[PDB]
C-alpha cells in the first residue's frame, strides 16, 4: 500500500498546533518570498543608500525593518519547535495510553522494554524531523517556484530542461530513499533491542556478581553496540551519497542546457548574454533543490521508525464496554470445560470443571507446573477461556465488565512484586476511594505487618527500590497481602501467599485472614498441606486436571497420590 | 571549577577518528578558500564568458572540477558522520564497561533504569552535536576570520569598532549559555526518570490489570511528558531568545560604525562608497556569526547531558587483583565479631560471630526480617563488614581476589531469578568454560528438572522469556538450583530455594543436594525447620544476633520461648 497516508494520519491524530504550524508557515513564506525579490532590484538598492547619504533620519527605519524581520524569524522557529513539541509530546501520550491499555498476551510475547524503547526514541526522531527540516522544504519550494518562474518568464524554452531535470532527480533519489527507510528502521529496532537487553541485565548486576559474568556481560553490551554503529555508519554512507548524485544531475541538465544553446543562439545569437544570466540563475537553483531532496530523506528516515510505532496503535484493547456491573458479589463461581494454551497448540489446562462455592476456601494444591497459577489468570479474567466459560450463578462471566469483576477480587501473585516508591503507596496502589490512615493501618495489622513498619520512619519513607530490593522476601510477601486485604474484595485468591513467611508470622496472617475473609470466597494456593489441612474444598490438580476434588480425608482415600503428599509431610 | 576541561577529557578517553577529522577539516578550509577565490572567480567568471564560446573543453574541465569538488564535500560530511558515529560508540562502551562493574550498593541506591536512560539519551545528544556542530562552527570561524582581514585592510576604525562590538555579543551570549546548560541537564534528568518509571510500569503489566489502576498509570506518564514538554518548550524559547539578540548587537555595531565614518567625513570617509563597500562586507560578516553562537549555545547543551556520566565514570570498581587464588576450599569459614548495615547508621547484623565447619550443613534459621540474607551476601563478599574480618582458619577473605572467592561458591538467591533466552543459555554463561551436554543434563536431573524441561522443545526452543515469566514459579527455581549445582562450587551456599517447589520436588532436590553436601560444604537457609532437622549447626538468627547455635535437638532443649517453631511445625 503507501506509508505517507498512514504517518500523516498518526501525526494529524496527535491533535498538533495546526493553525499556529500554518501562520509559522506563512510568516516564513512571505518572508522569504520578500528576501528573495528584493536583491533582485539593485538599482532601489543603489537609489536607496543615495538617500541615506543624503537623508538623515534613515538609520532608524531600516534598524526598526531588520529588527522586526529577526524578530519574525525568530518567531517562526519558536512556533515550529514548538508545534514539533506538541507533536511528539501527542505520540507519546497515545501511544502510553494503548501499551497501557494492551491485554497481557501482548506484553506476555513481546517484552516491555522494547515497547519502551519504541516509544521514546520513536518520538525523538520525529520530533527531529518536524522542527528544522520542515521548514527548510518550505522555503526551498518557495525558491525553487520563484526562481522557475523567473527563468520561464525569462525564457519558455530552457525551463523544459529543467521539468526534465527533476523526473531525472526524482528516479535518481527514489533507490536512497528506499534504503535510507531500511536503515532507519534496522536501527530503530536495534535500539529497542539493546535497551531491553541492559534493561534485563542491571538487576542481574547483582546476578553477576553472584556469579563471575561480567566479561559475558560486557562483550553482549559490546556487540549491541557495534550492531547500532554499523548502522549508524551505513545510514551516515547513504545520506553522504545523496549529495553527489543530485550534483551529477544538475551537471548534466546544464551541460544538456548549455548543448541546446548551442543550437538556439541560431536566432537567439546575442541572447547568449541573457544565457550567461541564466547559468547565473541556474546556480540559485542548486541551493534549495538540495534543501528540498534533504527534507524527502528525512521524510523516510521517520516513517521508518513511526512504521513501528503504527503496529502498536493497532492492537485492540479491553475495557468496560459491557457495563454489566456485579453487584451481587455472593455467588458460587462454577467452572465448566475450560482449556488454555498460552500458544494455539499445546494445552496446560485439560477439560476443567469444578465449582467454588462461597464462604469456604477451596485450596488449590498439586505439584509444581500442574496449571495452578494459570488457573488464578483464567479466574481473573487476564486471558479468555477457549474450551468453556465461567459462571457465576448461571451467569457467562463475559457479561460483567471488567472494571467491575476486577474491583471485587483481591489477587496475591506467585512472585508478589513491588513499585518504587512508598509503602503506603504500594499498599494503597490504585485505590480511587481515600484510605486515609485507618484503613492502612487495619491491612497492616491483618498482614502482621505493621510490626516493623513502626521500626522504621513510618509508613511514608523508606522507599522500596526497584522491584522491591529494600526490603526482605517475607516484608515483600506481607505488604502484598495488606494491600490485597485492603482493597478488600468479596473474591480473594492468594496463590502462594505465605512461601517465603515463618512459622509464626504464617500462623498470624493465616489466623487474621481466616477471621477477617470467613464470611467471603476465598481460593489459597499453598504447597504446604498444614495451611490447607482446615479446608473445605480441595481441588488437587496435576497435569491441568483436578484428579481429586473434595474434602480432606475423601480426597486423601480418592486420589492415592495426594496421600503420599501428605505422608511425606508426617 | 570548569566545565570545558572534564568534556573534551571524556571525549579524548574514547578513540575518535583523528585522521578523519583532520580531513575534514582540511577540506572545509580549502572550501571556503574556494569561497573566497569566488571574489576574484567573479572577474575569472567574465573571462569565461568571454572566452567559453571559443572553448568547450574548458568548460568540459571546469564541470569536472566542480563535481569533484561536490565529492569532497560530501566525503568531508561523510567523515564527520563517522567521526561523531565512532565517539558516541566509545562512549557508550566505556560506560557499559564502568557501569558492569561498580559495587551492588550503588545499584542498590541509584535506579539502574535511570542509568541506562542516561547512557543512551546523553550519546544521542553528543552524536546530534558533534558532526553538524562543529562544521558549522569551523567554517563560521575561518570566513569571520577572512572577512575581518579584508575589513582591517579596508580601514582601522570601523574594523576596530566591529572588533569592540565582538565582545559584547560574547558578553550578552554568557546567560543565554548558562541558561541552556541548566534546560540540558533538567531535560536529561526528567528523560532518566520517565524512562524508569515506564520500565518500572511495564514489565508490572499483570499487577496492573488486577489493582485496576491503568487511570493511575496513564496519569504519571502523562505527568512525566508534561515536564518533558515544559523543558522542550523552554529550549525552544532559549533559542528563540539567541535569535534576534546577535542581530540587535550587529544593529549597533553598524549604527556606531556609521557614526564613527561620519566622524571620517572630513577625511577617511572621503570613499563613500568604500564605507558602502565596508556595509556590503558587514553583511557576509554576519552569515558566518549564525553559525558560530549556535555551535556554542550547543556545546553548553552537550556539557549539560554529559555531566552525569563525568560523575558516573568514577566510582572504584574493586574486581580481580587482591592477589591471592584460592587453593584449598575446604578450609571452615571463620565470622569473627561482624555488624553490617545498609545505611550508614542502621545496623543489620549486631556482633555476630560463629563458625561455619567444612562439611557440615549449617543452616541459618529465624523469623524472617532478622538478616539471614545479608548473610549470605556478606559471605559472597557483595558488600564488606564494618566490623571485624571473615577468615577461612587464621586467613582474612580480604586477602583472596573477589574472581577467586566467586568462583568457589554457589548461591541461589531469594529471588531465584532469571534473565531471557534459552533455558540452557542461562546455566552456559553462568560459566566460562564450555560444558559440553553431558553436563547440563547431569545438572539438571540433579535439581529435578529434567523431566519438564524434556516434556518442552529440549532446552533450547524454550524461551524464558523477560524476568522468567513463561515458566512456572516451581520451575524458574529448579532451574536457579540447577545453575548453582552445574558451576561445582566448594561452598554451596543455598539461600531458601525450596519454598514454592512441591512436597515430593522438596524431596527429590533434598537428596541431590545430600549427595552433594556428601561432596563438601553447604549453607542453607530454611524457613521450615522439617528440612533441617538433620543439620549439624543450625543457627538462630534473630534482629541480627544468633541467639541458639547447636544441633537441633540440643538446640532445641537449650533455647527457650523460639522452641515454639518447632513446636508450631508440630
Ligand atoms: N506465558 C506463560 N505463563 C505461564 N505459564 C506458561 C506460559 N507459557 C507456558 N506456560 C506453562 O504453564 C505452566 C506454568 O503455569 P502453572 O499454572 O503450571 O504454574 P504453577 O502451578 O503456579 O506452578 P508451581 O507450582 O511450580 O509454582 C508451565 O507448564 C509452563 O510451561
Ligand atoms: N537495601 C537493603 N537490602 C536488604 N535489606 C535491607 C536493605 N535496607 C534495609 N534492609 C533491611 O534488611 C532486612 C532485610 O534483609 P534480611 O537479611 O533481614 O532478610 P531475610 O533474613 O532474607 O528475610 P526473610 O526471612 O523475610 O526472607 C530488613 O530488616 C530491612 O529493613
Ligand atoms: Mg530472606
Ligand atoms: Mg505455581
Amino acid at each position: 500500500k503507501s506509508k505517507l497516508k498512514p504517518f500523516f494520519a498518526l501525526v494529524r491524530r496527535t491533535n498538533p498546533s495546526y493553525g499556529k504550524l500554518a501562520f509559522a508557515l506563512a510568516l516564513s513564506v512571505v518572508t522569504t518570498l520578500v528576501s528573495l525579490l528584493i536583491p533582485l532590484l539593485t538599482k532601489q538598492l543603489v537609489d536607496g543608500f543615495s538617500m541615506s547619504n543624503l537623508s538623515g533620519t534613515q538609520i532608524g527605519l531600516i534598524a526598526l525593518v531588520f529588527f522586526v524581520q529577526a524578530g519574525l524569524s525568530a518567531y517562526a522557529t519558536y512556533a515550529l519547535n514548538y508545534n514539533g513539541q506538541k507533536i511528539i509530546s501527542g505520540l507519546r501520550e497515545l501511544l502510553w495510553k494503548k501499551l497501557i491499555k494492551l491485554p497481557v498476551s501482548y506484553f506476555d510475547t513481546n517484552a516491555s522494554g522494547e515497547t519502551v524503547s519504541r516509544v521514546t526514541n520513536d518520538t525523538m526522531v520525529v520530533k527531529e524531523l518536524i522542527t528544522t527540516h520542515i521548514s527548510g522544504f518550505i522555503t526551498g519550494i518557495i525558491s525553487v517556484i520563484g526562481s522557475l518562474t523567473i527563468l520561464f518568464i525569462m525564457n519558455w524554452k530552457l525551463t523544459l530542461l529543467v521539468l526534465v531535470v527533476v523526473p531525472l532527480a526524482a528516479l535518481i533519489l527514489v533507490p536512497i530513499g528506499r534504503k535510507m527507510f531500511s536503515i532507519s528502521r534496522e536501527t530503530q529496532d536495534e535500539t529497542a533491542r539493546f535497551t531491553g537487553l541492559l534493561n534485563q541485565i542491571l538487576p542481574e548486576i547483582r546476578l553477576v556478581k553472584a556469579s563471575n559474568a561480567e566479561d559475558v556481560e560486557y562483550g553482549r553490551g559490546k556487540m549491541g553496540i557495534s550492531s547500532l554503529f554499523k548502522l549508524g555508519v551505513r545510514e551516515a554512507k547513504v545520506q553522504s551519497l545523496v549529495g553527489p548524485l543530485i550534483s551529477l544531475v544538475l551537471m548534466a541538465a546544464l551541460v544538456a542546457v548549455i548543448g541546446y544553446g548551442g543550437m538556439q543562439v541560431s536566432s537567439g545569437e546575442l541572447t547568449a548574454g541573457a544565457l550567461v544570466a541564466f547559468i547565473l540563475y541556474l546556480f540559485q537553483i542548486i541551493m534549495p533543490m538540495g534543501q528540498i531532496t534533504t527534507f524527502f530523506t528525512q521524510l523516510q528516515k521517520s516513517i521508518g521508525a513511526t512504521e513501528r510505532m503504527i503496529e502498536i496503535l493497532a492492537e485492540e484493547e479491553e475495557d468496560t464496554v459491557t457495563g454489566k456491573q456485579i453487584e451481587n458479589a455472593h455467588l458460587p463461581i462454577q467452572l465448566d470445560r475450560v482449556s488454555f494454551g498460552y500458544k494455539p497448540d499445546q494445552l496446560i489446562l485439560k477439560e476443567v470443571s469444578a465449582v467454588i462455592e462461597a464462604g469456604k476456601v477451596t485450596a488449590i494444591v498439586g505439584p509444581s507446573g500442574g496449571g495452578k497459577t494459570t488457573l488464578f489468570k483464567l479466574l481473573e479474567r487476564f486471558y479468555s477461556p477457549t474450551a468453556g466459560t465461567i459462571r457465576l450463578g448461571d451467569e457467562p462471566v463475559d457479561t460483567y465488565s471488567l472494571e467491575s469483576w476486577r474491583e471485587h477480587i483481591g489477587y496475591v501473585s506467585q512472585e508478589s512484586p513491588l513499585m518504587s516508591g512508598t509503602i503506603r503507596e504500594n499498599i494503597c496502589y490504585g485505590l480511587e476511594r481515600d484510605v486515609t490512615d485507618a484503613e492502612i493501618e487495619k491491612a497492616a495489622e491483618m498482614a502482621y505487618a505493621l510490626n516493623f513498619i513502626k521500626e522504621l520512619p513510618n509508613q511514608f519513607d523508606t522507599e522500596v527500590g526497584e522491584r522491591g530490593i529494600m526490603l526482605s522476601g517475607g516484608q515483600r510477601q506481607r505488604i502484598a497481602i495488606a494491600r490485597a486485604l485492603l482493597r478488600n474484595p468479596s473474591i480473594l485468591m492468594l496463590d502462594a501467599a505465605t512461601s517465603s513467611l515463618d512459622s509464626q508470622s504464617e500462623k498470624s496472617v493465616q489466623q487474621a485472614l481466616e477471621v477477617l475473609m470467613e464470611g467471603r470466597t476465598t481460593i489459597v494456593i499453598a504447597h504446604r498441606l498444614s495451611t490447607v489441612v482446615d479446608a473445605d474444598q480441595l481441588l488437587f490438580v496435576e497435569k491441568g486436571e483436578i484428579t481429586g476434588r473434595g474434602t480432606h480425608h475423601e480426597l486423601m482415600a480418592s486420589h492415592g497420590l495426594y496421600r503420599d503428599f501428605a505422608e511425606q509431610q508426617l
